[PDB]
């Protein structure tokens, strides 16, 4: 019935994660976790009720390519644990160790977290914040998608590290709420991106409210012509479709998750 592990069950370890949200840690509760301790203060209702809520979010959560929530913790601290993952992040891989995929294994990449996407939107869960940051690579084989949970947390006591995964309509903070299927599916775009070009967008621009003035008013995309010569000729075009300035113009991923699929049966 409850997921709640009970005071001093686990064993907080190793800090490795940082930042606003919470902070991450390493940890032992039936094997190797992580343990993500969204450092507030001390609730306290609503906030109680608040968090038990965004956690029957995750619950709704099984697949292969979803980070698997083990638990939450009230007890010693507010805290949401999930197994641990053996490697680095796709945005470690690509843009600090410089790791070389294969064309296969990059299309594999992609194959994944759009499969894993698909399942969160059907779940009718929107992620708020796919980046390569939060697609973690596991025993560097297996795409595991985290840090959608939340985001009610994030309104309800509270935006600037993740422009570049943000659509036109995101990044202009326009109407109440912004956030669809099609604004994940641009952030996907953006990561298919990082895969093919090995790179993040706007390398050439060093002012970032520029970056945020013109995506949002649509001046400024992404540079297609990047993706390596051996890339796929309709992996450009599932890109670019991703992509699209307007969202009604873009695709789900049922269908991206069919292009793919298409292309990969191909090399
Ligand atoms: C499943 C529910 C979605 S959620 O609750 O929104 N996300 C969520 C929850 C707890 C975490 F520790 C992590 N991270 C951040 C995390 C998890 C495992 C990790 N394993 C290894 N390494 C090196 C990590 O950095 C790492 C980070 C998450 F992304």
């Amino acid at each position: 019935d409850d997921w709640e592990i009970p005071d001093g069950q686990i064993t907080v370890g190793q800090r490795i994660g940082s930042g606003s949200f919470g902070t991450v840690y390493k940890g032992k509760w039936h094997g190797d976790v992580a343990v993500k301790m969204l450092n507030v203060t001390a609730p306290t209702p609503q906030q109680l009720q608040a968090f038990k809520n965004e956690v029957g979010v995750l619950r709704k959560t099984r697949h292969v390519n979803i980070l698997l929530f083990m638990g939450y913790s009230t007890k010693p601290q507010l805290a949401i644990v999930t197994q641990w993952c053996e490697g680095s992040s796709l945005y470690h891989h690509l843009h600090i160790i410089e790791t070389k995929f294969e064309m296969i294994k990059l299309i594999d990449i992609a194959r994944q977290t759009a499969q894993g996407m698909d399942y969160l939107h059907a779940k009718s869960i929107i992620h708020r914040d796919l980046k390569s940051n939060n697609i973690f690579l596991h025993e560097d084989l297996t795409v595991k998608i985290g840090d959608f949970g939340l985001a009610t947390v994030k309104s309800r006591w509270s935006l600037s590290g993740s422009i570049l995964w943000m659509a036109p309509e995101v990044i202009r903070m326009q109407d109440k709420n912004p956030y669809s299927f099609q604004s994940d599916v641009y952030a996907f775009g953006i990561v298919l991106y990082e895969l093919m070009t090995g790179q993040l967008p706007y390398s050439n621009i060093n002012n970032r409210d520029q970056i945020i003035f013109m995506v949002g008013r649509g001046y400024l995309s992404p540079d297609l012509s990047k993706v390596r010569s051996n890339c796929p000729k309709a992996m450009k075009r599932l890109m670019a479709e991703c992509l699209k300035k307007k969202r009604d113009e873009r695709p789900l991923f049922p269908q991206i998750l069919a292009s793919i699929e298409l292309l990969a049966r191909s090399l």
